[PDB]
């Protein structure tokens, strides 16, 4: 089974199971789009690269979602122990 | 910033301290996907073996941003359950 | 301020609002267990058969007092504990 | 059984089960010390009514109690409501 994406104008044929073409034609879409916005501005020359760099702002991308929400857990935390405190005084 | 080499190429990207291993690891997969890829003759084109190797990634990472925000609702919903019955033993 | 009528005398003190009511029926209860109390004869003087009404309810408020504190460090409890929960669920 | 308490420099010989000895001395206890509070400034003649204002006071103590309660625990319903809004807009 073959899906093809369309990635930064140009096509991709790629043998892709059921299962994942969805998920695959959804990374493609977003690794287009990230593409386009790092194309657009100037400071990458060189189609590998925009490719590569891409790639690189994506992982950026999830790991500061990551840290983000990590922050806010710990965050809701020292929340939940001032409440604690609150309770511990008077009740 | 940081500088990662990728398939004979340097790359300098501004990442957030606590990210750069995280980011050097993203470019080892990155540098070892396009040798392998490159290695296939399957691809033609630096350009070509550079978007296959990030969407390699991307797919990849996707699906471990699917299995967190899995986790993360989760706990979402543990915590509004605990902090709902909090609620009603204070009525 | 509240004026409260017990055993042929009146006597006004400063109540908030809220508790007039509760206040009042206060009043209706030494009122009724000095008459009760006058009335066995077995304590002699206004100012005895005072005092051992006061210790009668004195002595029933306490009981409830504890009751109420009983339902209140139970409350506490669960709280504190469900909180908690909360916070482990959070690391 | 007899319990034989000294409320305001009078005597009391009561008679208590030995299963309320106890409560009924720190009832009384309690009972002395806000006639001696009252009896201490003036607004209060009347060894009857000392005690009749007595009982009214710890009425109050204790209503007052109850409502300050009841207001400490709405309110850490209100912040953990609050809380709950934090965790419903993000995480």
């Amino acid at each position: 089974n073959t899906l093809t994406v369309q990635i930064l104008d140009k096509e991709y044929c790629i043998n892709c199971p059921d299962d994942e073409r969805a998920n695959l034609e959804s990374a493609a879409r977003y690794l287009d789009g990230k593409m386009r916005e790092i194309r657009s501005s100037g400071k990458v020359i060189g189609a590998d690269r925009v490719a590569v760099m891409a790639a690189l702002n994506i992982t950026h991308d999830l790991l500061h979602r990551k840290e983000r929400l990590d922050q806010e857990s710990s965050s809701t935390r020292e929340r939940v122990r001032e409440l604690l405190d609150r309770v511990d005084r008077a009740l």
